[PDB]
């Protein structure tokens, strides 16, 4: 009996909001949360209480401290069985990351449409509004390895394995709309300039190196996912706060055999919510957990991250009625032009047991759609279709990684493949190949129909010569980057213009920061000038007078392309830090606490040791974290309720902790005399927007501070934050 | 898509200090630079330039843009068997890290010892002070990925491959001279309660999490070499400035047979220096590569990281003379009671020039030793002996890993070992057995003898039953870590207790961080209470009468275990910020410039922006990179030359820049008008310790300067730093 006999060391099986409990595996925080797949995964979870530690082949181990030697100070003998069989298997434990998305965080849930879309597509599972389709999805980053931080300026890839019951849907799609390159083949050469440099294996987790502007310098098609990794859609405050795409054009095909061109998206029902740079790389250093962590503790508190799949639709006909090549992946198609159809939502509400089993062997590939979708010829979705199996031979170990419990699907599945590495299933059919009469031919071809039919491939006309060579109508590089541009705020334009300039000071090599700035020029004149001038960099006559791109289908903007220019807020799953003195005002800690659980927002009660504090009335705060040990970059909005002020006031820590929160834009509520801390922040007597004040915590403070909350981010305290030494 | 016609993209291939040149492969940096080792990988380096791009059968490339499709809007085509190949190798990668010490960094050099030690071991390596035996070494954190940061707070690896005349010898060791447990049996469960927790694999690169003070808490012999990952030896500046040890007892065999017990010590010729915690955790943010970048730059400057190899040697009659067991690997040496005897001196000098097919494949393995040493029966030691050949297996794809370049030996080695996955050499013996007639028995066993003889093991006597059980002379867990303790500076001991203040307040059930302040307060009463009051803890009675353990063999503090407490600084490779304004007086300049070359120290010039700025005499300076993209973080020291300084003054980054460093504890020197910033740093005016400042930059405040940085830090500026908000 090594646990505490108070029964401490179990959490609460029920939601409870992040730091109240320890976390644990998905199936005992929440064993009464269950879909079809979750239960389909009962026959291979293992408890432990109450059973005996035995070896791999059953047998009870008596002595697991030590190994077996001759004497207690002799040699260890051979004919250790136990020892060698528990190294060995520790030996082994290890498997190839992912080649590129080998960072990720992933959870179970479960997704319905909204009406059926029989009409548009034959999939089973957007047939009916009460078919609920089990999901698992993993949240990543592109670049960095496992073991790199969550919060590193880079695309995101957003992957949904549909487990329907005709055959498994793997949606596998990042947090923007377009890719960097056009064609497959190039993928090794971008992956290989973006990832760290092979001589020395160094940047992790970064695109701000020689390599990768190099590259980027000499294809031109880059410029669009570069503005979109370049803008604060680089660095997400959540995976519940960024959209998802599927990127391609991809088709539906009805029942009638109509194909309809196909882009999807998935919108974050909690809106869209980014970092700010400071803050994000900071992150990386004080959590590099931060994203993982968020996902895990959201789902334990009952925040399901929620999102809304659309689909962008446009008939056959209208193949070629956009200014751009509708299988250029490099190319969005704006909202404006053509809106996002709501089909149905998503719920993510349990996480997995154990990450190694779950999320690390997962394996999500494109190529997995079912009758009622089907592929078009873009030539990037091509290259990707020879890809995701291949690889996944390698790193999961040989051919029946489907048998791998979670990529299992829960249909039937059957057919005449036998044998290869790991094999599980033992099949008992007296052939293994068709046709056969020995089993009267099954497993049977089945033809296509409009339910539970044999996939068939839409019939499209192919027709030209063997050729390697990109399509014309794919040559154009700047239009849609100057669309990006043109559409994000003035505070999300400066944001850009940063990241650009952070980037490219650290590229060694002056004349590929010259080359950028070139592109740059092709682009937007005002951004390129406001990079070369902090790159030391002066623009010549030539670039000043070249000419911007057209507009895109007469599209001077587009606000579906901003994170913040339509407001979408919402503070629930949110975190408030509060800073503790050694005798708070419980009046005001009441009032916080309570307008807070009331709008599902989180608080972790801060001081300068752990413990506890006692407040006026005698109430015992238990502390979650020091000032240092939980800093400002893990909270939205910071609140410091009255009481001795003066034991905090002098605290460095405190005093950073405010002046970092304010820097990095995040609303500030001082109640009481914790407005001594305005000096800190050098906040006027009038005040000023962005920081709430008053006498007590009553009345509208705790409402002024939710407000500013669902606006996220003070932008208007951009200026003013220049100064400051934080 | 060609170079600048400057020839600016390429390095130039000399010594260089950090940020000169672009870095490199070490063949193309030092081409001159040769060793035995270097030569025979001669064999398999490919060039590049002049040579037509291929498929990896030789088929010139003609297209490396495009996929092969039917049109170019068409579908891709099966027959493309170029971009097959190449997405083919590319979806391979990958291979499985290591499964600990997987991130690492390594380097080529030499070894040579300073005299003959054929008195005391036959070891060809050891027998000529003029024989050179090339080296490989990878220095490594312990528990994260290959993808995670640098400047973490763990225990390092530090393993060298000896390429010697009679065989590979690997002295796999760690930067502290002890380990966390006994037996190897421990090991899994060991590393598994370190590593990230299984459900959520969360915590990556820190011990600060519950898993590992659960284990610590209930594993007191874990004790010791906790205290030094909690002390500034889990967070070095550098690998050049941490000590290596080889932890284990081994033997040293001499030519009459006689076996003398022996620890290995690896000296760094740089000095002993360490970051502080604050410093190390941002730096895991700010450049996660730190420590790998660091030591390639070394190289590159020709700051090369020399290491004299020491050992401590106890006579076998003497086994028994101490009050711990010399075979338990809990149990340090004190330096006090056996010196530590000089032995050679290696020095790394050249970096590799494919990380993957150099570092990431090389391997290590302790039981590769060569005729001349032998093992003990240290119970840690022994299963070692298992685990670094069986893993090297699964890690490098088959038994024939000592084929792969880097780990080949550079001496004949021939057997009847045959077969196995990616075979290279090609066996034209006719008898792949022994004994055999139809090769004349060859290749040959060889007798042992005095050189060039066959290994035979030392015939040490065994005597015991086949038992589970650990030694009662290994049962005691509280005199070394007291020892370390006491041997520590009041700073360092201030270091030690926030770092167990630190990790605890992240473990989130309350009761393991109490069971860890008991086993605190069986060690020094004087620790125990200082985490406890960070904590919130208050020690019982019970726990305050604890008798303090045993001094060790009469013991109350043995110097050599601190850090700090002996002077040992060297400033040749240390780096110097220097903060320039748009008018920089080139007298100030010159002189700092001139002072740090003498002393081998290098300067980062930084600004507001990158580019170039122009000094007061028309010097033109180019910018290293902005306040804010090298963090003073990244530096020893700051200087601030005069100028204009209004163009700087009211810079909130610059401000912060030295705010960073004073809280850091580092040396920082202000001429001139610089002086204004005295204020922003909040303290004296007659000036403090720590702070040089002149009218003028020159001889003497140069001087003053250097002195500082050779004691590393301002000890003396800690009580001043809880006040700043930084
Ligand atoms: C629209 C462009 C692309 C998007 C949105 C995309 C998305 C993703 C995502 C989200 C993952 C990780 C899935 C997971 O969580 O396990 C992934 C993995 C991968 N991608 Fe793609 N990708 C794209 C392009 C490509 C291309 C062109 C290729 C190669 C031809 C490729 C090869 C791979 C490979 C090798 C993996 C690792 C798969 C595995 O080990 O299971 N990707 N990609
Ligand atoms: C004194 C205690 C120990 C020290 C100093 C030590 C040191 C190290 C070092 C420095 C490496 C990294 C070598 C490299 O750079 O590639 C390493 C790797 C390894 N160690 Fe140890 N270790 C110790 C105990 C153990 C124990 C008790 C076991 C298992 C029984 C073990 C199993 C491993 C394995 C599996 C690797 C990965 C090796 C590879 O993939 O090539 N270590 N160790």
């Amino acid at each position: 009996s090594l646990a505490p006999e108070d029964g401490s060391h179990r959490p609460a099986a029920e939601p409870t909001p992040p730091g109240a409990q320890p976390t644990a595996p998905g199936s005992l925080k929440a064993p009464d949360t269950r879909n079809e797949k979750l239960n389909s995964l009962e026959d291979v979870r293992k408890g432990s209480e109450n059973y005996a530690l035995t070896t791999n082949q059953g047998v009870r181990i008596a002595d697991d401290q030590n190994s077996l030697r001759a004497g207690s100070r002799g040699p260890t003998l051979l004919e250790d069985f136990i020892l060698r069989e528990k190294i060995t298997h520790f030996d082994h434990e290890r498997i190839p990351e992912r080649i590129v998305h080998a960072r990720g965080s992933a959870a179970h849930g479960y997704f319905q449409p909204y009406k059926s879309l029989s009409d548009i597509t034959k999939a089973d599972f957007l047939s009916d509004p009460n078919k609920i389709t089990p999901v698992f999805v993993r949240f990543s980053t592109v670049q960095g390895g496992a073991g790199s931080a969550d919060t590193v300026r880079d695309i995101r890839g957003f992957a949904t394995k549909f487990y329907t019951e005709e055959g498994i849907f793997d949606l596998v799609g990042n947090n923007t709309p377009i890719f960097f390159i056009q064609d497959a083949h190039k993928f090794p050469d971008f992956v290989h300039a973006v990832k760290p440099e092979p001589h020395w294996a160094i940047p992790q987790g970064q695109s701000a190196h020689d390599t990768f502007w190099d590259y980027v310098s000499l294809q031109p098609e880059t410029l669009h996912n570069v503005m979109w990794a370049m803008s604060d859609r680089g660095i997400p405050r959540s995976y519940r706060t960024m959209e998802g795409f599927g990127i391609h054009t991809f088709r539906l095909i009805n029942a009638e055999g109509k194909a309809t061109f196909v882009r999807f998206h998935w919108k974050p029902l909690a809106g869209k919510a980014s970092l700010v740079w400071d803050e994000a790389q900071k992150l990386t250093g004080r959590d590099p957990d931060f994203h993982r962590r968020e996902l895990w503790e959201a789902i334990e508190a009952g925040d399901f991250p929620e999102y809304e799949l659309g689909f962008q639709l446009i008939p056959e006909e209208d193949e070629f009625k956009f200014d751009f090549d509708l299988l250029d992946p490099t190319k969005l198609i704006p909202e404006e032009l053509v809106p996002v159809q709501r089909v149905g939502k998503m719920v993510l509400n349990r996480n997995p047991d154990n990450f190694f089993a779950e999320n690390e062997q997962a394996a999500f590939h494109p190529g997995h759609i079912v009758p009622g979708l089907d592929f078009t010829n873009d030539p990037l979705l091509q290259g990707r279709l020879y890809s995701y199996t291949d690889t996944q031979i390698s790193r999961l170990g040989g051919p029946n990684f489907h048998e791998i419990p979670i990529n299992r699907p829960t249909c039937p599945y059957h057919n005449f493949q036998r044998d290869g590495m790991h094999r599980m299933g033992i099949d008992t059919n007296p052939a293994n190949y068709e046709p056969n009469s020995i089993n009267d031919n099954w497993p049977r071809e089945t033809p296509p129909g409009p339910k539970r039919g044999g996939f068939e491939s839409y019939q499209e006309r192919v027709e030209g010569n063997k050729v390697r060579e990109r399509s014309p109508s794919f040559g154009e590089y700047y239009s849609h980057p100057r669309l990006f541009w043109l559409s994000q705020t003035p505070f999300e334009q400066r944001h850009i213009v940063d990241g650009f300039s952070f980037e490219l000071s650290k590229v060694v090599r002056p004349y590929i920061r010259e080359r950028v700035v070139d592109q740059l020029a092709h682009i937007d004149l005002t951004l390129a000038q406001a990079v070369a001038k902090n790159l030391g960099i002066e623009l010549t006559d030539d670039q000043l007078n070249i000419t911007p791109p057209p507009d895109v289908n007469g599209l001077k903007k587009d606000p579906s392309l901003s994170l913040y220019a339509i407001p979408d807020g919402d503070v629930k799953g949110r975190v408030v830090a509060i800073l503790l003195n050694d005798e708070v005002r419980s009046a005001d800690l009441l009032a916080i606490l309570k307008a807070l659980k009331a709008k599902g927002v989180h608080a972790k009660l801060l001081y300068s040791r752990m413990g506890e504090v006692t407040a006026d009335d005698g109430t015992v705060l238990p502390i979650a974290a020091t000032f240092a040990g939980a800093p400002s970059l893990t909270v939205d909005a910071v609140i410091v309720p009255c009481g001795n002020i003066a034991d905090i006031a002098d605290n460095g820590d405190a005093n950073y902790y405010l002046m970092e929160a304010y820097k990095h834009l995040k609303p500030i509520a001082l109640a009481g005399d914790a407005r001594k801390f305005k000096a800190t922040i050098k906040i006027a007597d009038q005040g000023e927007e962005g920081i709430v004040e008053a006498d007590s915590a009553d009345g509208s403070f705790m409402d002024e501070l939710l407000t500013l909350m669902a606006a996220h981010r003070v932008w208007s305290r951009i200026p003013k934050i220049d100064k400051i030494p934080a």
